[PDB]
C-alpha cells in the first residue's frame, strides 16, 4: 500500500505545516502537525479542558462506531521548547492520504499548554520519530508509521516541504518526480529516538565549505534550523547590522537586508537554503527588526535540522531495519 497528502503552511511564514487526517467512522478530518522529532499522535478533542480550546477541530470518540477506550491508559508529554500536553487514549481507524491503519492510538488530550491552545490551525502532532519515545503509560503504542510499515509498498516515507506553498508526504514510495539529481543516503543513530544523523558541514553564501561534523535531528515538527553557536556567528556575521538579542530571544536583522544563503552537508553532497528562507519577518508588527532562521542551539543540547533545513530538500525517512536518511536537492 501507499499513501500521499498535500501538507500546507499555518501562515505567511511556514510557521508549521498541517496535514488533513482522517480518523474514526465516519471519518472526523484534522489538520495535524506531522512531527518527525516526536513519536505520539495526539488530537484536541471533546475531552480537552474548554478553556484550553480555541478554534481547533476537535476529535469525538463517542461518536466513532471504530473507537475504543484503551483502558487504564494515560500519555503526558514535555516538549523540549516548553510546551506540553496529556490525556488518555483511544484505538481507532485513521487514514493518510489514502494509507488507512486500523487499532492506532489516538492520544485525546485532557490538557494542553498555551503555546498549542493559541495554534487554532493545528488540531493535534503525528509523531514519525521512533516507538520508543511513545509516551503512552502502562502499555507503550507505535507511531502510525510503524503501524503501517509492514503493509506499505517500501518501508519509508518522505517530507517535500514548500517554501511559502503546499508540498506533500509520502508513504510507502519514493516520487523520482519529486526531486532532482541523485538522493544521498546518510547513517541514522536510533539510540535516542530521534532521526539522528551527522552532517558533514556548511557555508555561508559563497564562502568555502567548511568540513566538519554536525550531529542533529532530521525535525518536522521544529520551524527553524538550530545549530552550534560557532556556525551560527559565522552566518549572521554576513549580515550587516545583525545581532543576537536576548530580548527577543536570538539572532535578529535588519529587514532592509538581503540574506545570504547557507549551504549544509549531507555526505558528499550539499544542500542549498536560499537566503529568502531564512527571513521570519518583523519581530514584532512595525518593526524593521527581522527573526532569523538560523539560531543556535546551544543550551537545546541537541543541534535540530527544522523546517527552514528540511524545506530545501526532498527528505527520504527510511525506516528499513537499519534506518537511514535521504536527501535530494529539488
Ligand atoms: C507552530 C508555530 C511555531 C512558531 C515558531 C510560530 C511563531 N510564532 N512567532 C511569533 O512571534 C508569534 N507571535 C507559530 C505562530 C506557530
Ligand atoms: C529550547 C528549545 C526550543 C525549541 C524551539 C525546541 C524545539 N522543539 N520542537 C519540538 O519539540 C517539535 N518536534 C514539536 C513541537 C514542540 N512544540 C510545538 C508547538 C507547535 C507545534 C509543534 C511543536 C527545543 C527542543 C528546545
Ligand atoms: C520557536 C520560537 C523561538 C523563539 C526564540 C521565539 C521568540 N520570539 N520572539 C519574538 O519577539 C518573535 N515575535 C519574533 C518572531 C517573528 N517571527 C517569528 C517566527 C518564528 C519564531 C519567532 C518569530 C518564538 C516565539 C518561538
Amino acid at each position: 500500500s501507499t499513501g500521499s497528502a498535500t501538507t500546507t503552511p499555518i501562515d505567511s511564514l511556514d510557521d508549521a505545516y498541517i496535514t488533513p487526517v482522517q480518523i474514526g467512522t465516519p471519518a472526523q478530518t484534522l489538520n495535524l502537525d506531522f512531527d518527525t522529532g516526536s513519536s505520539d499522535l495526539w488530537v484536541f478533542s471533546s475531552e480537552t479542558t474548554a478553556s484550553e480550546v480555541d478554534g481547533q477541530t476537535i476529535y469525538t470518540p463517542s461518536k466513532s462506531t471504530t473507537a475504543k477506550l484503551l483502558s487504564g491508559a494515560t500519555w503526558s508529554i514535555s516538549y523540549g521548547d516548553g510546551s506540553s500536553s496529556s490525556g488518555d487514549v483511544y484505538t481507532d481507524t485513521v487514514s493518510v492520504g489514502g494509507l488507512t491503519v486500523t487499532g492506532q492510538a489516538v492520544e485525546s488530550a485532557k490538557k494542553v499548554s498555551s503555546s498549542f491552545t493559541e495554534d487554532s490551525t493545528i488540531d493535534g502532532l503525528l509523531g514519525l520519530a521512533f516507538s520508543t519515545l511513545n509516551t503512552v503509560s502502562p502499555t507503550q503504542q507505535k507511531t502510525f508509521f510503524d503501524n503501517a510499515k509492514a503493509s506499505l509498498d517500501s518501508p519509508v516515507f518522505t517530507a517535500d516541504l514548500g517554501y511559502h506553498a503546499p508540498g506533500t508526504y509520502n508513504f510507502g514510495f519514493i516520487d523520482t518526480t519529486a526531486y532532482t539529481g541523485s538522493i544521498t543516503y546518510t547513517a541514522v543513530s536510533t539510540k535516542q529516538g530521534f532521526w539522528e544523523w551527522t552532517s558533514t558541514g556548511y557555508a555561508v553564501g559563497s564562502g568555502t565549505f567548511k568540513s566538519t561534523s554536525i550531529d542533529g535531528i532530521a525535525d518536522t515538527g521544529t520551524t527553524l534550523l538550530y545549530l552550534p553557536a560557532t556556525v551560527v556567528s559565522a552566518y549572521w556575521a554576513q549580515v550587516s547590522g545583525a545581532k543576537s538579542s536576548s530580548s527577543v530571544g536570538g539572532y535578529v536583522f535588519p529587514c532592509s537586508a538581503t540574506l545570504p544563503s547557507f549551504t549544509f552537508g549531507v555526505g558528499s553532497a550539499r544542500i542549498v537554503i536560499p537566503g529568502d528562507y531564512i527571513d521570519f519577518g518583523p519581530i514584532s508588527t512595525g518593526s524593521s527588526s527581522c527573526f532569523g532562521g538560523i539560531q543556535s542551539s546551544a543550551g537545546i543540547g541537541i543541534n535540530i535540522f527544522g523546517d527552514v533545513a528540511l524545506k530545501a530538500a526532498f527528505v527520504v525517512f527510511n525506516g528499513a531495519t537499519t534506518p537511514t536518511l535521504g536527501f535530494a536537492s529539488k
